[PDB]
This record gives C-alpha cells, structure tokens and sequence, in this order.
C-alpha cells in the first residue's frame, strides 16, 4: 500500500485538527484500516480503527475525544481529533490493522501533531 498522511501541525492544548490519509489501490473499501501514533520515546500504537461494515473503535485515552471516518471514493481515511491535549503529542500514521506485526507492511512519513499548554 502507498499512503500518505497530511494535516499535523502545532495546535495549542484543547484545540482540534483534522488529520487525512490518502491511500493508493483499494485498501481503504477492501481492507480494516486505523490510525496510529508514536510517542517520543515509544513504538506505534493503534488508537482508532474503522472495520468495512463502518463500525468503529478507540483507545480508551481518546474515545469521545478522537473520531475515525473514511470515503471510499477519495481513497481517504480521516482522523478528527478534538480535545487536545500535550500527551497526544505524536507522529500519526494511518494503515491496514496489524501492520505493526503483518508482513510486508510499508507506513507512510506520517504526520507530525504537537499540542502546546
Ligand atoms: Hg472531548
């Protein structure tokens, strides 16, 4: 899969951003997808999944807070996070469940965030 994540940047803390993830092929209809992040001195780790019925599931740290949607026609995963606070400081990344395990798994540069107090 080919992916690529845009919408990172500095935000103060209880501020929102919406994160996108453009994907090539069909990974976004065929394929569970969710988006992960990596903390400074931590390993990627799933936060939010979107299963192909439309079904959803967070982490308990940003359920309420984070929400994970996609359009099947724009090749595009978004992660609408609000509430923000200086711990979801991190490089998010979005791509196929398991791929911090499944083989042949490829992650895009990802996108930075940075909440300020
Ligand atoms: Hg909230």
């Amino acid at each position: 899969v080919q992916l690529v994540e845009s919408g990172g940047g500095l935000v103060q803390a209880g501020g929102s951003l919406r994160l996108s993830c453009v994907v090539s092929g069909s990974a976004v209809s065929d394929y569970a997808m969710g988006w992960y992040r990596q903390a400074p001195g931590k390993q990627r780790e799933l936060v939010a999944a979107i299963y192909n019925s439309g079904r959803t599931n967070y982490v308990d740290s940003v359920k309420g807070r984070f929400t994970i949607s996609k359009d099947n026609a724009k090749k595009t995963v978004y992660l609408q996070m609000n509430c923000l606070k200086p711990e979801d400081t991190a490089d998010y990344f979005c791509n196929l469940l398991g791929a911090t395990t499944m083989s042949n798994a490829v992650w895009g540069q990802g996108t930075q965030v940075t909440v300020s107090s």
